[PDB]
């Protein structure tokens, strides 16, 4: 149903300067122009954006209209030609389940920071995603 959302914050550090989304996928649920749950994106122009340091843009899900059935899906994240990582996430319908997301680093080299979003919510909700390149101490 629609009340199982979440809305991803892209937020991309100067240390990168530009960050493709690619690689969106869906196994439950739609894509839709935040705030607007009624305005379907295709998984082809998920996978089209590019998002600026300094202008966030959002990544939005829900289940779709009365089903029975939540959202669950993720989207990788590039730094031009090189993989920085993938986030994905579960909000599940049913209740006595745990809503889980993540950013997976593709390497020491890049890192995705979350923040906020709720574990036993109906809705994972907003969650902020900051990403930059990063080298050891």
């Amino acid at each position: 149903a629609y009340a199982e959302w979440i809305a991803v914050k892209v937020v991309v550090s100067k240390s990168i300067g530009t960050v493709g989304i690619r690689n969106a996928t869906l196994q439950w649920g739609k894509f839709y122009r935040y705030t607007n749950k009624d305005d379907e994106i295709s998984t082809e122009e998920v996978s089209s954006m590019n998002v600026q340091a300094g202008s966030p843009q959002w990544i939005a899900s829900c289940g779709r209209e009365n089903a029975s059935s939540g959202t669950q899906g993720s989207f990788d994240c590039y730094d031009g030609n090189t993989k920085m990582g993938t986030f994905s996430w579960d909000d599940p319908w049913k209740s006595g389940a745990t809503n889980t997301w993540s950013f997976t680093p593709a390497s020491a080299d890049y890192a995705g920071i979350t923040s906020g979003g709720n574990a036993t919510g109906t809705d994972i909700g907003e969650v902020t995603l900051t990403l930059g390149r990063f080298s050891e101490n």
